[PDB]
């Protein structure tokens, strides 16, 4: 049996552990944190994520989708909250088969850990990777106290997240060609209780947005009707706009309350613990990191956030990481050798990771925001009705299909240009030649 060591019992690492172990690989998975399945007297994490077709299909192949979906809340569409305007649901898809799912992060991780162990993987917690000696095929791990443990390895999978220690170790033997693009927004997680969401009639089966241009809030529902709210706001005010809101200006919880009361007046009343959440929850960092190299020969490979940190504005990081896990297990299982598998995995996935990194950055303006937009949207709707196998909105290709991300981006660009051009020099739809637009659709977009 082929042997593998995986660092990081997160989402990608645990899924690839199950896929490899059920294929008979001898799998050892090392995780820095304690086992979340061991109940303690500490409060659980209320962090949630959007699960879409890419992630769901990966779980489906693993035999875990039904268990995960049992505690997921359907989000049928986007509920936009702008003061004055009553909220009205904007469906994401054609019917309830085209929805996204809000799931608790910790619950997803527990289901994945049980799945990896059921398939035969051995999981070792409270062990953080510190260093790798590639030439001697050994690695060093340690607990929080620095007590060290050395292990021999044969194949190393870095599934250890955006600040990957495997990635840092690879940088000692290969030039990874790393390009970091910092994101100016930080984020803060806040809570809406079940009592508060019910009192204010907040729709449970939707993804909620409070757009505000350079900043915004989103809220994803939980099974118990609580919601996890995330504020996206610049860490610092840029030199050009010193008066612009930023985390730097919010010196404490009371300042955060005044800011919410002024900028998000319909949201502030639902945030009962705003002051405490603001002071006790750390402000998170966002970034895009692009690597030219994801592997060291046949010895080590990165996947998920370890390989391609992205901004979260499309809710695709976990979805992409699970898709990566399926691809890596498929390549490893059937390749001539590990070196061939890692090179083929990297060549296949890199263009797709670049595409979702670009589309995630673009989705910020789509969420945080015109008569031109409405006309383009209406025209796009007619084209989708006339040609459902050719004109598929980019959001649907990314979220409800398994089309390679690079193809979703390429077709999305064709559609965006087609609409932009067709609406240019037009006041309304009545002056637009729909057949000429449809001719462009049949000419430029092959049926899927
Ligand atoms: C604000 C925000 C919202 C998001 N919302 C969504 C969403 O709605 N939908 C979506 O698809 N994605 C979302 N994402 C992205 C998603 O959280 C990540 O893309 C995803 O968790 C990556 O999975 P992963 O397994 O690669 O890494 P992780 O899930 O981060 O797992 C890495 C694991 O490695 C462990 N580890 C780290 N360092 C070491 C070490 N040295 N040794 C051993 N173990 C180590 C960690 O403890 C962890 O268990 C969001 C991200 C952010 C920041
Ligand atoms: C954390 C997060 C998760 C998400 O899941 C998604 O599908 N989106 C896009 C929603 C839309 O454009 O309406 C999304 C955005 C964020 Cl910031
Ligand atoms: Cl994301």
């Amino acid at each position: 049996a082929r042997q593998v060591t995986i660092i990081g019992a997160g989402l990608a690492g645990t899924l690839v552990a199950r896929l490899l172990a059920r294929n008979g690989w001898q799998v050892n998975l090392f995780e820095r944190r304690p086992d979340p399945r061991i109940e303690t007297g500490a409060r659980g994490r209320s962090i949630n994520l959007a699960l879409a077709e890419r992630g769901a299909h990966a779980l489906r192949l693993a035999g875990l989708e039904r268990e995960v979906l049992a505690e997921a809340v359907m989000m049928r569409g986007r509920m936009v909250h702008v003061p004055g305007t009553p909220p009205n649901l904007q469906p994401y898809g054609r019917d309830d088969s085209e929805v996204i799912w809000s799931i608790n992060r910790d619950r997803l991780n527990r289901i994945l850990l049980d799945g990896a162990e059921a398939a035969g993987a051995s999981i070792h917690f409270n062990l953080g990777l510190d260093s790798v000696d590639f030439a001697r095929q050994r690695l060093t791990l340690s607990n929080v106290s620095g007590e060290r443990l050395e292990k021999r390895f044969h194949l190393l999978i870095g599934a250890d997240g955006c600040n990957s220690a495997v990635r840092q170790a690879m940088a000692s033997v290969v030039d990874l060609g790393e390009h970091l693009e910092t994101q100016p927004h930080g984020y803060k997680e806040l809570q809406i209780t079940p009592e508060a969401s019910a009192q204010f009639n907040l729709e449970p089966n939707a993804l909620h947005i409070w757009p505000h241009g350079d900043y915004m809030c989103i809220a994803l529902p939980n099974l118990d009707r609580s919601f996890t709210v995330t504020l996206f706001l610049h860490h610092q005010s840029p030199a050009a706009q010193p008066a612009s809101p930023s985390f730097a200006q919010l010196v404490d919880g009371h300042a955060a309350r005044r800011f919410f009361q002024r900028q998000f007046p319909d949201l502030s009343p639902m945030l009962d613990s705003l002051e405490q959440d603001f002071e006790h929850h750390p402000t998170g960092k966002l970034a895009t990191l692009r690597l030219t190299t994801w592997h060291v020969g046949g010895q080590a490979v990165l996947l998920g956030d370890a390989a391609h940190p992205m901004v979260p504005f499309h809710g695709q990081g976990m979805n992409c990481a699970l898709e990566d896990a399926v691809a890596l297990a498929e390549h490893l299982q059937s390749a001539a050798d590990n070196a061939s598998a890692l090179a083929a995995f990297t060549a296949q996935r890199q263009p797709d990771a670049l595409a979702i990194q670009a589309m995630a950055l673009e989705n910020y303006v789509e969420m945080s925001s015109s008569p031109t937009y409405l006309l383009e949207r209406e025209l796009g709707q007619i084209m989708a009705q006339r040609q459902p196998t050719r004109f598929i909105p980019r959001y649907s290709m990314v979220t409800f299909s398994r089309l390679p991300y690079a193809q979703a981006m390429a077709r999305g660009q064709i559609q965006e240009q087609l609409l932009k051009f067709a609406v240019a020099n037009h006041s309304d739809l009545t002056s637009i030649n729909l057949d000429a637009v449809e001719h462009e659709v049949t000419r430029c977009l092959p049926p899927l």
